[PDB]
């Protein structure tokens, strides 16, 4: 109850800003979890034993991929940390709760392959769960591991509580699902721009929290320039294993997942950057505005990606 955790000062600081790395000592994520936790939510949030147990086995629940790993997870729920904390007052306190373990529980036993390689590959996971298959999967996970004997971090919510947190939890992984982004914000734009957003509409929350739940998962392009260029390496990692497997099922991978096309990567990143990323954090600084950090360093690494087109690196 009177037992903190505490971080070395550099780690103290910089893990206010957006743009912290975590850093490569894997031992110390669960401390900055539990760290992340204690100052946005309070010390009495969540039995730290049970708190402790429960990380252990969404740790143990991913896998050695390039990119959707544990890092990744904890690198989600850091960015989730920095929003709410810069946005104190907006959020419940089940909100609070819920958007950290939603966000370290995002991407559980991702196989390093997208939805679209599970259906061509007509993969089991494709039959149970027919649109947004990996994200439904995670849920699944999420909502197992709370059910292992001494892992229920919510036991001490009302019955209705513990049915809103994990409704919370629900749609903002589900909002992970990228093929859903795109109108997410354009209704959250329209509802914006015509002077119709409420944060008293539950629906209107809910589009609000899964542009936040983008917005952290696209995190990568919000980090300076050495960690987005070095991340960028483990996603394409990722992406041309798939592009492997899909040559091995007879079809020609999109040129993002084909290794051979590796000269078309700045520009596929200019792409990325106009079409995904700068809309996302845009929209997300319009609704939130102390967000603007975000949209900042996502201009920053995108004119980084023009100069290596243009030769300068
Ligand atoms: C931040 O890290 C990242 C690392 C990789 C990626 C992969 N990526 C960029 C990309 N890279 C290439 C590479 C080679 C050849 C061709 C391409 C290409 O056309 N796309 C996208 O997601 N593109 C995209 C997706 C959706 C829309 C709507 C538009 C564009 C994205 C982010
Ligand atoms: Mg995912
Ligand atoms: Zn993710």
């Amino acid at each position: 109850g009177l037992m903190q955790f505490t971080l070395p000062v550099r780690l103290c600081k910089e893990i206010e800003l957006f743009h912290f790395d975590i850093g490569p000592f894997e031992n110390m994520w669960p401390g900055i979890f539990v760290y992340m936790v204690h100052r946005s939510c309070g010390t009495s949030c969540f039995e730290l034993e049970k708190l402790c147990r429960f990380i252990m086995s969404v740790k143990k629940n991913y896998r050695r991929v390039p990119y959707h790993n544990w890092k990744h997870a904890v690198t989600v729920a850091h960015c989730m940390y920095a929003i709410l904390q810069n946005n104190h007052t907006l959020f419940t306190d089940l909100e609070r709760k819920g958007l950290l373990i939603a966000c370290l529980c995002h991407d559980l036993d991702h196989r390093g392959f997208s939805n679209s390689y599970l259906q061509k590959f007509d993969h089991p996971l494709a039959a149970l769960y027919s649109t947004s298959t990996m994200e439904q999967h995670h849920f699944s996970q999420t909502v197992s591991i709370l059910q292992l004997e001494g892992h229920n971090i919510f036991s001490t919510l009302s019955s209705s509580e513990y049915e809103q947190v994990l409704e919370i939890i629900r749609k903002a992984i589900i909002a992970t699902d990228l093929a859903l982004y795109f109108g997410n914000r354009k209704q959250l734009e329209e509802m914006y721009q015509t002077g119709s957003l409420n944060l008293n509409n539950q629906s209107h929350r809910d589009r609000v929290i899964g542009l936040m739940m983008t917005a952290c998962d696209l995190c990568s392009v919000t980090k300076l320039w050495p960690v987005t260029k070095l991340t960028a390496n483990d996603i394409y990692a990722e992406f041309w294993a798939e592009g492997d497997e899909m040559k091995k099922l007879g079809i020609q991978p999109i040129p993002m997942m084909d290794r051979d096309k590796k000269d078309e990567v700045p520009q596929g990143q200019l792409g990325f950057y106009n079409a995904v990323a700068i809309p996302c954090y845009t929209t997300l600084t319009q609704i939130l505005p102390p967000t603007e950090p975000l949209l900042k360093a996502c201009r920053d690494n995108l004119s980084q990606w023009e100069k290596v087109i243009r030769g300068e690196e």
